[PDB]
């Protein structure tokens, strides 16, 4: 078996996709703008209806850390070279991909970005930088980014991520690990429950249902509140333990996962750059269920993410 739930699309699924994708990027600017953000979700009651099947009825299963699906054609030729920095990413190659991402995106919720996170971009970038490669950032490589909630410092944090690999030709993995179950015990799960960590107002790991908890973890940033020492040596058995069950997810050109944020921690493994114009790429968004869950957040009009 897997941990995720898979899918993969006919060349005709995909081909209808991609076309349906680059159909919008000749009606629309740009993916961030105003008017695609309101219309991609229902543009993408146009795709090929196996996969609104697989996105609708695989939301709704409760076991899978990810939706991945495999099989939209990328030509390296057309994408052009891997861009030096997430700035100028947005190049004209990779557009149809950023536009089908965000289709893909629309059958699973409301699409977000964050102020603060390269400059407020929904679709973003992520790629080795030249100079960063020890960093706790997506854009390391020589360093092994940590398991992680993504931004779990935030209540407003996303429910999927997405991840579109446009290019991965080494086979660096993304890793992945679930709510380790199997070996937590009672005590040690109600202290995980209880507001006595730090990611600041002390907060919870575990939320929910004790069956099947949410989960908002950071692997580097994560602490316990300052002198809890029940509290740490509960941390300090879930870091083991998802230490231990962490295994891996290989996007190759093509593949799209969406990582439950709530069920699992994800990060990505130690791998040595290229820099060369072929380095790894994915372009990258952020999904919640409910955009007016972080309605406090909202800077204004916009689906850009700011507090203070
Ligand atoms: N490294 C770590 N444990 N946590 C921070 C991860 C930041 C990553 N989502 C980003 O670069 O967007
Ligand atoms: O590179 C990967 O596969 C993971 C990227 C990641 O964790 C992120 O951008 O939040
Ligand atoms: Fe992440």
């Amino acid at each position: 078996v897997r941990p995720w739930s898979e899918f993969r699309l006919t060349p005709a699924e995909a081909a209808a996709a991609a076309a349906l994708a680059a159909r919008c990027a000749q009606r629309y600017d740009e993916t961030d703008g105003p008017e695609f953000l309101l219309d991609a979700p229902v543009i993408a009651h146009e795709l090929p209806r196996r996969l609104r099947t697989f996105m609708a009825r695989a939301r709704l299963d409760a076991w899978p850390h990810a939706l991945v699906v495999r099989g939209n054609p990328v030509d390296d030729a057309a994408l052009g070279s891997t861009p030096v920095h997430w700035r100028t990413a947005r190049t004209p190659g990779s557009r149809p991909l950023s536009f089908l991402l965000m289709l893909y995106a629309g059958l699973l919720g409301d699409v977000f970005g964050w102020a603060t996170q390269q400059d407020g971009r929904v679709v973003t970038d992520v790629l080795p930088i030249k100079g960063g490669e020890h960093t706790l950032v997506s854009s390391s490589s020589r360093q092994e980014l940590g398991w992680h909630t993504e931004d779990a410092f935030s209540p407003y944090r996303a429910d999927y991520v997405g991840l579109l690999s446009l290019r991965n030709p080494d086979g660096v993995a993304t890793t992945l690990a679930g709510v380790p179950l199997d070996d937590l015990d009672e005590r040690t799960l109600d202290v995980l429950f209880q507001e006595r960590f730090l990611i600041p107002e002390p907060v919870a790991i575990l939320t929910g249902h004790r069956a099947a908890p949410h989960l908002r973890v950071d692997g580097d940033f994560s602490a316990p509140a300052e002198g809890d020492e029940e509290a740490a040596a509960a941390l300090g058995t879930l870091r083991k333990l998802i230490d231990a069950s962490l295994y891996e997810l290989v996007l190759d050109q093509g593949d799209v996962a969406f990582i439950d944020n709530r069920r699992a921690v994800h990060g990505r493994r130690a791998f040595q750059p290229r820099y060369d114009g072929r380095d790894r790429w994915l372009k990258r968004i952020n999904i919640t269920r409910d955009l007016h869950r972080s309605r406090k957040a909202w800077a204004g009009d916009s689906r850009v993410l700011g507090q203070r």
